[PDB]
C-alpha cells in the first residue's frame, strides 16, 4: 500500500469554501481522474457529501463515525487505523480533517497549487519544502475553460540523515 495525499490548494493553502472547491478548474479534476483511476480514494464524510456520489472506476472509501452510514458503491471505515489495511495505492482525498490527520503519515503528496487567493473556510496544513523533495513540478496549461494558473507538484518525503 503506497499512501499518498491528493489535494488542490491555493497560495494561502485554502482548499474549500462552504463544502465546495473555491475554483472552477476542469483540468485539475482530469488530473485527479488520471492519478486515481483504478486505485483507492479515502475521504472524510463531508467531502463525500459534497461530491454527492462515488467517483466511477476506483474504490471509494469514506471515513465517518456514523455506524448507519451505508451508500451503494462506497466502502466505509470508522477509524484512521483502518486506512492502513487497504490494499494498493491509496489516496487521501480530503478534506481538512483527514489531511491534518494524515500529512505526517503519507509517503508522498500530489498537490495542485492553485496560483491565486480565494476566500476559504478550510485549509491544507502548513508544510515546508525543507521536508519534501520536488519529484516533479509541471505548469498546468491555460485555455478558455481553465483560466487560473496552476502547478502540479509531486512531493516525496525527505529522509532524515546525519549531516
Ligand atoms: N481542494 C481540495 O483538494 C479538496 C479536497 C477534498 C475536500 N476539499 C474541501 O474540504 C472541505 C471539507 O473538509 P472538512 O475537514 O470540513 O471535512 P472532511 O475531512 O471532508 O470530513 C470530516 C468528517 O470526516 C469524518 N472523520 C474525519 N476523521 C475521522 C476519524 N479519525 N474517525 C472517524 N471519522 C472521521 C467525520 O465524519 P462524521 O462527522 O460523519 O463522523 C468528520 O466530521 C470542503 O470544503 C471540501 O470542498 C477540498
Ligand atoms: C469538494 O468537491 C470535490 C473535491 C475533490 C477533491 C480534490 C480535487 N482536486 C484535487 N487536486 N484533489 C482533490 N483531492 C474532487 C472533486 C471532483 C470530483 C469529480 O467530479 N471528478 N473527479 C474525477 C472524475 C473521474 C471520472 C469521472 C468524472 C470525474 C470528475 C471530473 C471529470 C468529469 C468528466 C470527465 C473527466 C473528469 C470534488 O467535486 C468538485
Amino acid at each position: 500500500m503506497t499512501l499518498s495525499i491528493l489535494v488542490a490548494h491555493d497560495l494561502q493553502r485554502v482548499i474549500g469554501f462552504e463544502n465546495q472547491l473555491p475554483w472552477h478548474l476542469p483540468n485539475d479534476l482530469k488530473h485527479v481522474k488520471k492519478l486515481s483511476t483504478g486505485h483507492t480514494l479515502v475521504m472524510g464524510r463531508k467531502t463525500f457529501e459534497s461530491i454527492g456520489k462515488p467517483l466511477p472506476n476506483r474504490r471509494n472509501v469514506v471515513l465517518t463515525s456514523d455506524t448507519s452510514f451505508n451508500v451503494e458503491g462506497v466502502d466505509v471505515i470508522h477509524s484512521i487505523e483502518d486506512i492502513y489495511q487497504l490494499p494498493g495505492h491509496v489516496f487521501i482525498f480530503g478534506g481538512q480533517t483527514l489531511f491534518e490527520e494524515m500529512i505526517d503519515k503519507v509517503d508522498d503528496m500530489y498537490i495542485t497549487v492553485i496560483e491565486g487567493k480565494f476566500r476559504g473556510d478550510t485549509f491544507f496544513p502548513p508544510y515546508t519544502f525543507e521536508d519534501w523533495e520536488v519529484a516533479s513540478s509541471v505548469e498546468g496549461k491555460l485555455d478558455e475553460k481553465n483560466t487560473i494558473p496552476h502547478t502540479f507538484l509531486h512531493l516525496i518525503r525527505k529522509k532524515l540523515v546525519p549531516r
